[PDB]
């Protein structure tokens, strides 16, 4: 396609951030890359502006399903890549169960050979002492699906899934996600049958850091049509 060719090696990522929960202001810068034919990621965030508000786990959706795997079967589905190199408009709006929520905007296009993330995102009625506010959230993640839908009104795709975030108390917290994607170019993309992508994530930290930072390591793969 005039985007699947754009993947077939690893991929210089770049992710810049700037956030603003209930007043508290902060931007994130993240590098890495994708090698999308084994539907892996490597990623590095840094919070620039000093100590991250909210905690890590929570932004990790928010930080590129271009480097999804689809099977050869499913490439007709594959809505992101089709869209390169000019690129979507991806954006959502994550309620956090008990809590506020996060409204984000993104474009994702490449820049010369380098695939770019820039986000605003903006999120409103936390509770100060709240799982977000509060960092009460362990850092970890767990395995999710993301479930894609077409939304040939406009020439887009409609994505839904629930992220499970875990309490430093045992407990779980909640976090529905209701996304939209729409092409950035006026150019033809794929509008894929319904389908979903199985995602797992591992993060960590460099040992020689002292910043606020994350690492990820992701793997994703399509799936749910034969």
């Amino acid at each position: 396609s005039k985007g699947e060719e754009l993947f077939t090696g690893v991929v210089p990522i770049l992710v810049e951030l700037d956030g603003d929960v209930n007043g508290h202001k902060f931007s994130v810068s993240g590098e890495g890359e994708g090698d999308a034919t084994y539907g892996k990621l490597t990623l590095k965030f840094i919070c620039t502006t000093g100590k991250l508000p909210v905690p890590w786990p929570t932004l990790v959706t928010t930080f590129v399903q271009c480097f999804s795997r689809y099977p050869d079967h499913m490439k007709r589905h594959d809505f992101f890549k089709s869209a390169m190199p000019e690129g979507y408009v991806q954006e959502r709006t994550i309620f956090f169960k008990d809590d506020g929520n996060y409204k984000t905007r993104a474009e994702v296009k490449f820049e010369g050979d380098t695939l770019v993330n820039r986000i605003e995102l903006k999120g409103i009625d936390f509770k100060e002492d709240g799982n977000i506010l509060g960092h009460k959230l362990e850092y970890n993640y767990n395995s999710h699906n993301v479930y894609i839908m077409a939304d040939k009104q406009k020439n887009g795709i409609k994505v839904n899934f629930k992220i499970r975030h875990n309490i430093e108390d045992g407990s779980v917290q909640l976090a529905d996600h209701y996304q939209q994607n729409t092409p950035i170019g006026d150019g033809p993309v794929l509008l894929p049958d319904n389908h979903y992508l199985s995602t797992q994530s591992a993060l960590s930290k460099d040992p020689n850091e002292k910043r606020d930072h994350m690492v990820l390591l992701e793997f994703v793969t399509a799936a749910g049509i034969t």
